[PDB]
């Protein structure tokens, strides 16, 4: 019954690969716990080079924090197996990450699905905050989706392996400028993270070498406005992207504000053939 498990290689087993990234390759597959009857769905994520034990100390204090994270909308590390290379393990979100859900069903989303994805992440990440931890990589490539209508902030920033250069089209001018990361950066973040899913996955500052974008944001320039935004929605965007972090909404106020928006969700994001989960009125 402890909260984070140390597994023993017996007790789960490798399904399906889903995806590598620059700190390992994720596995769909299936856990007995030790002790248990049940299967469990997991992914299992092996890290990419073999570790010491000096270096599994520091693996392991920051597995039990990940272990502690308990909210609908943040994925809970649930055990560790401390193999040559090591592996990690989590509840399956079987419908894999947001950003090519929407990508990949882009015909098949109303703006009630893209409202309450926003709501989700922004109680999420309000979550992080109050257990004073900051994501650091909020991306919708770091958001899973584990029913169409329940979405999961996973896999922290530890500095789509071509979008680190540090994701620095997704960081805060100050993050890019002096590596300060806060909950108000996590903000910015998340400002480009709701732009991803209004246009469907799109490339933010698509034709922007990384090298440049500290300079263009410092003209004053930012993301465009997605054509099924509204403007009401696009203005919550630019607010993410202040250049003074104080000033930029909190999260608690994005729940408020996306939540309101998702009581009548063809009024703020207009899609063909959606015709004008939180209840709409
Ligand atoms: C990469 C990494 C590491 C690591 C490491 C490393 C160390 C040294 C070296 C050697 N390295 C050599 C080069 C240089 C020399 O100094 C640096 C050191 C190499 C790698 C450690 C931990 C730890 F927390 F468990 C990690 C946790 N995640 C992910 C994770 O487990 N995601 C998964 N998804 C599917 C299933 S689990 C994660 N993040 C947040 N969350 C999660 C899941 C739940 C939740 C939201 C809450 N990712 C981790």
């Amino acid at each position: 019954q402890a909260l984070l498990r140390i597994l023993k290689e017996t007790e789960f087993k490798k399904i399906k690969v889903l995806g590598s990234g620059a700190f390992g390759t994720v596995y769909k597959g299936l856990w007995i716990p030790e002790g248990e009857k049940v299967k469990i769905p997991v992914a299992i994520k092996e890290l990419r080079e073999a570790t010491s034990p000096k270096a599994n100390k520091e693996i392991l204090d920051e597995a039990y924090v990940m272990a502690s994270v308990d909210n609908p909308h943040v994925c809970r590390l649930l055990g560790i197996c401390l193999t040559s290379t090591v592996q990690l393990i989590t509840q399956l979100m079987p419908f894999g990450c947001l950003l090519d859900y929407v990508r990949e069903h882009k015909d098949n989303i109303g703006s009630q699905y893209l409202l309450n994805w926003c709501v989700q992440i922004a109680k999420g990440m309000n979550y992080l905050e109050d257990r004073r931890l900051v994501h650091r990589d909020l991306a919708a490539r770091n958001v899973l989706v584990k029913t169409p209508q329940h979405v999961k902030i996973t896999d922290f920033g530890r500095a789509e392996e071509k979008e680190y250069h540090v994701p620095i089209k997704w960081m805060a001018l100050e993050s890019i400028l002096h590596r300060i990361y806060t909950h108000q950066s996590d903000v910015w973040s998340y400002g480009v993270t709701v732009w991803e899913l209004m246009t469907f996955g799109s490339k933010p500052y698509d034709g922007i070498p990384a090298s440049e974008i500290s300079s263009i944001l410092e003209k004053g320039e930012r993301l465009p406005q997605p054509p099924i935004c509204t403007i009401d929605v696009y203005m919550i965007m630019r607010k993410c992207w202040m250049i003074d972090a104080d000033s930029r909404p909190k999260f608690r106020e994005l729940i408020i504000e996306f939540s309101k928006m998702a009581r009548d969700p063809q009024r703020y994001l207009v899609i063909q053939g959606d015709e004008r989960l939180i209840p709409q009125q």
